[PDB]
């Protein structure tokens, strides 16, 4: 992978593996939300860092907030998938990161993802919103000028997400976290709850459709020891709510929307 | 990726990823797995495939029944590993699969692996001896001479291993795959029942310890509705543990293992 000629976004390169695809030999929405997560750590690692030495001191952290995926074509297993990421200030509010995906051979668009991120106190776990010293240090390796992977006014990206109310028509209960779930500081890695959302889509819609929008709302984190339901009722392609909670008290940890297309 | 200059192997170099590393920064063991199974497919698609056109016209498969790795250093995240495999028919038994892990830069050897595979009707579920006309077609694309992973002796590879009786000292219990756990064909990865036993280690060791052997025996498969149960009970600076899998209801084993653990 490497930084562009302006220093402004990131590429890089992807073969799909064979352990990485689905029944139809294509890659997964979790093996996509992965590759986006990798190439966003190597842009990070390129340029220095996706803390600054003032968040560091400070124990501030960057936390994921929202994710938005939009697939065309899932690229098949050997295919070459090359992604560019770049992020964005938002003001005080928080920052953005963009990705969009592309066929290496045909050099057609066949994906694009955003994300919202905000500042978050790692003990705390208060949010506090960016500070005027913090953001300096970013702005410099951002494009000034807005750079969007979804422009369209008032776009899928930006909607706002209704909670599911009981009885769902769908469910997947007790699921729980293992190793390999955890990220290096044993934290769920965010792309588990993608995974937990569409367990309790009937696989009757796996075999006939293809998933092409996916956003999900990340409210408050599964630790090791929590047992989480997943909900889904259908809201229509076909178009589902979801909502994951804590298998107990039902403390709300997630609510996105999925839209499929038949094959 | 690329078959040697002889054609009997093949090397592929894997940068490790952020998502693939553990505490230390250093790929898990679960990762290791997933790239020999990587590495052991793309060497059978350089070479026409791992079923023969025979074997796909008889409806048989390749299943795995042993899985020994022995790691002496994990990749960090950000390294490149080159890791090399061939592959040998054992007669009739069935075929062996090898490894080899290097680290790209000093070129020394970090890790190696052999696992055992027999022959299997896919619907049936039933193990047959290798037959000549399948094996001549495989003879090809294998070394002739023999070549080891593991040469040792009375290596640790080939060493039987016994059935955990309960009590269990530590366990996991209703352990349940997920969609990401499955492959193309919908059955459960190979690499998850790894994942699984190793889910009844305790975290005390985890943290102190880094894992260097483990031999993983395969009798039956876990579907997709089925629940596990995971079993370890400490048999010993090292750490042995022997382990067994079991479907959560009535107790009928799917796998069983051991691990050693090497203190920090
Ligand atoms: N904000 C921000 C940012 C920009 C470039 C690379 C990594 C980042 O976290
Ligand atoms: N997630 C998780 C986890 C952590 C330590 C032991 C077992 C687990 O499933
Ligand atoms: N047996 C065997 C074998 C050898 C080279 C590549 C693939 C194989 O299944
Ligand atoms: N394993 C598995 C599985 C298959 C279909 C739906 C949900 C699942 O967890």
């Amino acid at each position: 992978g490497s930084l562009t000629e302006d220093g402004l976004s990131y590429k890089e390169k992807f073969v799909v593996r064979s352990y990485e695809v689905g029944s139809n030999k294509t890659a997964t929405v979790e093996t996509i939300a992965n590759l986006l997560q990798e190439v966003g750590c190597n842009h990070a690692q390129s340029v220095g860092f996706a803390t600054t030495t003032t968040m560091r001191k400070l124990h501030l952290i960057w936390v994921t907030a929202r994710m938005h995926i939009e697939i065309y074509k899932y690229p098949a297993w050997g295919d070459v998938v090359e992604i560019e990421t770049w992020c964005q200030s938002e003001g005080r509010i928080g920052t953005r990161r963009d990705w969009i995906l592309k066929d290496s051979v045909t050099g057609e668009v066949t994906g694009r993802a955003t994300s919202k991120w905000v500042m978050m106190n790692q003990d705390t776990r208060r949010l506090q919103k960016v500070s005027d010293d913090v953001r300096d240090e970013y702005l410099v390796f951002c494009p000034q000028e807005p750079r969007l992977a979804f422009p369209e006014e008032n776009n899928r990206s930006l909607k706002k997400i209704p909670k599911l109310e009981d009885p769902a028509q769908y469910s997947m209960i007790g699921l729980k976290p293992r190793r390999a779930d955890l990220d290096m500081n044993q934290h769920v890695n965010n792309v588990t709850y993608i995974g937990w959302v569409l367990e309790s889509i009937p696989q009757e819609i796996v075999d006939t459709h293809e998933l092409q929008v996916i956003t999900l709302d990340y409210r408050r984190e599964c630790q090791q020891d929590d047992v989480v339901d997943s909900l889904t009722t259908t809201t229509s392609d076909s178009q589902f709510l979801h909502l994951l909670r804590l298998s107990g008290d039902g403390q709300e940890i997630n609510r996105g929307t999925t839209l499929w297309r038949k094959k």
